[PDB]
């Protein structure tokens, strides 16, 4: 909620959160976890070690080097893994659900979840089911995960003219300049380093952005250190803004992506659609569905959706931080929830939450955030037709 964390953009921790149903279908990132990869770390302890050597450091850059060496020993076999905050916003996600629907998961309640065959995303799995069969030892629970549910959590993998756009496509000149233009190296390094200014631009933006990355996934680790104060506010506004840019242009529905990040996810908006539909007519008799993935799968997910503002197609990149925000989709332990109720006259009504938080969608309803079904079904099976005339142009 503070703007320090935001500014942490995709790595920012799960926001506090502190009738009655008849279907809950779930998709969520894994919880809070620790760095994926020891570039970023190996990058800023490279150019500190060398400044050592050459006496080069200020007091502070030998304080932060002294810090990089403990961060590494204290990463070091931890790469990727959930951390103990992840468990914990997932056991808060479960006991919120529990507690505001209880009739919902009562008696001998069925429930499914799924998940990638990342480790993170399975622990995130298990957190999540753990807080539910605490609660009610009753339920029914089927769990399972792998690379068979590849096509539905990972199809970002799976698309080979998505892969070639996100490794090489015509966004990635756009956000370099975009860096360029946001982050001006020299005062940072300033505080760490002596004759900053004798540094060239490229290897002097990439220790800055390098240290952000450290600093930005800290608060995600359960490790009791902070590097905020590495950077000015200013600093970490203009940091947010450079990973925003890249997030949105990479996975959403950034003009330069021409809609290809986003037309990938439909199968999963497919497999949604079929296991309420199955849960409608009684072939499933499930109480909800849950799966537990990736940023890669939400993100893309939610624009497909076309929830209000989060497919936007916005020309100008300066203008994007106005009107996408990434914490604000796809924060840690990011997720969406369909829930499902049957009125009075057994019209079927559906609710949309984005992070626990009623979401709206471009079509119409007398009773928001209540939808008819019928009316976001036949909204939703447009999405995805729109979604397979887009790829049917990129198949390469």
């Amino acid at each position: 909620q503070t703007k320090i964390q935001k500014y942490a953009g995709t790595a920012m921790p799960y926001p506090n959160r502190t009738m009655t149903p008849f279907y809950i279908n779930h998709l969520g990132r894994h919880g809070a976890r620790f760095p994926t990869s020891r570039k970023a770390l190996d990058k800023v302890e490279k150019v500190l070690v060398s400044a050592q050597q050459e006496n080069g450091l200020t007091s502070e850059g030998m304080a932060l080097l002294s810090m990089i060496r403990r961060l590494s020993r204290l990463f070091d076999g931890q790469w990727g893994k959930l951390s103990k905050l992840g468990e914990t916003e997932q056991e808060g996600i479960a006991g919120r659900m529990i507690r505001n629907y209880p009739q919902l998961f009562s008696n001998s309640a069925k429930i499914e979840a799924i998940a990638t065959y990342v480790p993170r995303s399975i622990n995130s799995m298990d957190a999540f089911l753990s807080c539910m069969i605490r609660h009610n030892p009753a339920l029914q629970v089927q769990r399972s995960e792998g690379k068979q549910y590849n096509h539905i959590l990972r199809f970002f993998d799976l698309n080979k003219s998505y892969v070639n756009y996100k490794e090489k496509g015509d966004w990635l000149p756009i956000y370099k300049a975009f860096v360029h233009k946001k982050i001006s190296p020299v005062p940072i390094m300033k505080k760490f380093l002596l004759n900053p200014e004798q540094y060239l631009d490229k290897e002097a933006e990439e220790f800055v952005m390098a240290l952000f990355s450290v600093a930005a996934i800290l608060p995600d680790t359960s490790i009791p250190l902070n590097l905020e104060d590495l950077f000015t506010l200013d600093e970490w506004h203009r940091y947010w803004q450079t990973q925003n840019l890249r997030q949105y242009m990479s996975k959403s529905s950034a003009p330069v992506g021409k809609m290809l990040p986003v037309a990938i996810a439909w199968p999963l908006l497919s497999e949604f659609i079929r296991s309420a539909q199955e849960v409608i007519s009684g072939k499933s008799d499930y109480q909800a569905n849950f799966r537990f993935a990736h940023d890669e799968t939400v993100i893309p997910f939610v624009s497909l959706m076309g929830i209000e503002k989060t497919d936007v197609q916005v020309c100008r990149p300066d203008s994007v931080s106005v009107y996408w925000k990434d914490y604000e989709i796809s924060p840690m332990a990011a997720n969406v929830q369909w829930l499902f109720y049957r009125d009075r006259d057994q019209r079927i009504w559906v609710k949309i939450l984005l992070n626990e938080e009623a979401a709206a969608l471009p079509i119409s309803t007398a009773c928001f955030p209540y939808y008819s079904w019928e009316k976001t079904r036949i909204f939703f099976n447009q999405r995805i037709e729109m979604a397979k005339k887009t790829l049917s142009v990129f198949n390469e």
